[PDB]
């Protein structure tokens, strides 16, 4: 029985799906993000990715027999910049802020449940602490 594993695969097949994301191939969804008095953005993915990094857009499109292809959904209490950073967290395992915006970047992180970002966040400001 032969058997063979590429340790390197997921980080592959991430950097692939994150040109998808870019280029706008095979998306499924559009996240129309408006915040009070920010300009309204919106951002197209792949639900699978968002769904495979949050508990909660997987609960969001996870819904028996669902739409056909491009579905938009309506993002409220985020700021887009900090939407924008989250699925770049999805599609890439790395995120990056101004010291500024930890906070609003945990806030994101919280109500969209990606564990992994809203401990590095708390680890950073309370390492900001004396
Ligand atoms: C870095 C950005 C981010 O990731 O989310 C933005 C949050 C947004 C609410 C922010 C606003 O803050 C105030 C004081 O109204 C004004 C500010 O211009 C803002 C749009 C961005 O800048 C900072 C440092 O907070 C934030």
């Amino acid at each position: 029985t032969f058997s063979y594993t590429l340790e390197d695969h997921t980080k592959q097949a991430f950097g692939i799906m994150n040109e998808l994301r870019l280029s706008q191939q095979l998306c499924d969804v559009t996240l129309q993000v408006k915040y009070q008095d920010a300009p309204a953005a919106q951002f197209m993915a792949h639900k699978v990715v968002l769904a495979s990094s949050s508990p909660v857009f997987k609960a969001m499109f996870t819904n028996g027999l669902r739409e056909q292809g491009m579905e938009v959904v309506s993002i409220e209490g985020i700021h887009p910049k900090v939407m924008e950073r989250l699925i770049e967290f999805a599609y890439t395992a790395s995120i990056s802020m101004g010291e500024k915006c930890v906070l609003h970047v945990m806030n994101g992180a919280v109500m969209y449940q990606i564990d992994s970002v809203v401990r590095a966040c708390a680890d950073f400001l309370v390492q900001q602490l004396d």
